[PDB]
């Protein structure tokens, strides 16, 4: 019944003996290697002793020493695991790649450094949710994020794009719609109105700063039913009226078929108080 | 059954007469008196004939004229109401004064208006949770609080910053909960440790952005229980010990009792990993 979690302590003899055992690369009574600890406890020297012994060759079917060294501030494991030749954009068994967990973890110098290697990296996992880029805006990691948006080519579409929109609205989060709203409009190659698909949740918790967010940048407030929430609360009606009104006015939008053919424009004209603020936004 | 919502379209005749009726301050059926729809209709012109005529003396149980003034963009008749005696800190049927609806209106003018009449109005309602302060906090509206903040005089200090702070926190509000720390760093007369009750929400979260920004204020992190979290959640538990380390070397803070007779040092000892990460920040 072995024991290794005092590794870490053991001298040149005790390890060089082991390491000619039989029971080098074995599990031990907490169902740990050696690798583990070592691993766990930053000690390079050991890590690498145990590389030269071997240990890569004899991995366990739950051991996944990449993602393990990705929560450590030092990155040296992880250099040393990637030139030993583990596969960077391999999954665990809860689906998540290393970089996973260093944003995770929150370590900076790990995410830039598998970024580097390749960006796509960031977009890798069993689900959508499990995605590295996903995590970041889950987590609302504004730097991270921050990060991994300067490293995407303009080649490159975010597909993932509208469920962090949702979490982000949902929770409140508004430099992280921030950020995305400026990567949306900057690559907004069709011109069109931006499709926010959870303006409602906005409008339906009344966050003010996030709502006067949103409204600085070109939305679609036609897509979303807007219309039918004019008579509900008035500041809201008069960001939505001014909006409208300012997309009446724009070349860029005044000539869309979206802004022609509205149906807002009915509902305006059959109330007084959203006349008057109609009226109002004209000058 | 008698109708006056078309009160806005009538001549002096017209309403000469009725003003000369004995149905001039009555509500119709339904249910709004003749200054009602006047305000309603930023009808100045006519409010002031109404008023001229004696409305103010004769309002009904369940009429509000300052309330409802409050939200209209133009502030005009709300200054009328006022030099016609109307009280600025008279509660509504809801609990409420006519500075809360110029906040749930977003009128910033009307809202300068009142403040600058009387500061303490922000302050004034049934409960805590119904004064215009709370109000703006609740929304997310950082330019009124922002402008709120500005107008409290040092002399005071804020009672109900305890439940503002809990509701910033339970929904993400990071650009308020700056504002709300730069106020209680400004008038930390006592020189302690910030007192912030809902850290464990913000732990529990895990909101990167806003326990960046708590952590960059001199907060308690020891009268919040906060050893006990050390071993769930390594990016967090790498945070407050950074802070907990700096406080061991902050003047300001190094030789107060509750860092003196910690219980941190305790749990950061007895384990491997903690003590890592508190030899990391001490150098």
């Amino acid at each position: 019944g072995m024991d290794l979690s005092r590794i870490n302590t053991w001298k040149s003899k005790q390890l060089k003996s082991f390491l000619s055992s039989k029971d080098t690369f074995k599990a031990d009574v907490h169902g740990h290697s050696a690798s583990y600890y070592a691993i766990a406890d930053n000690n390079v020297r050991l890590v690498c002793t145990l590389l030269n012994a071997g240990a890569l060759k004899n991995l366990l079917e739950n051991e996944f020493p990449l993602h393990q060294a990705a929560t450590l501030e030092d990155t040296k494991i992880v250099k040393i695991l990637l030139f030993s030749g583990l596969d960077d954009s391999q999954f665990d068994d809860k689906g998540n790649t290393a970089l996973y967990y260093a944003v995770d973890s929150g370590n900076m110098q790990t995410v830039k450094l598998f970024v580097k290697k390749n960006w796509r990296l960031m977009f890798y996992g069993k689900t959508g949710w499990k995605t590295s880029f996903y995590h970041a805006v889950m987590l609302n990691d504004v730097s991270i994020v921050s990060y991994f948006l300067s490293e995407i080519p303009s080649t490159f579409d975010l597909a993932i794009l509208l469920s962090c929109i949702h979490i982000t609205i949902k929770n409140g989060h508004v430099d992280m719609m921030i950020l995305l709203l400026d990567y949306m409009t900057s690559t907004n190659t069709n011109n069109s109105l931006l499709f926010i698909p959870d303006i409602k949740l906005a409008i339906d918790n009344k966050d003010i700063e996030m709502l006067q967010a949103l409204f600085k940048y070109d939305i679609n407030i036609y897509s979303a039913n807007l219309e039918n929430v004019l008579l509900d609360d008035a500041e809201i009606a008069k960001m939505i009226i001014e909006k409208h009104v300012e997309y009446k006015s724009d070349s860029y939008t005044k000539d869309l078929d979206i802004v022609k053919n509205n149906k807002l424009d009915e509902i305006i004209s059959k109330n007084k108080e959203l006349r008057l603020m109609y009226v109002n936004c004209v000058k």
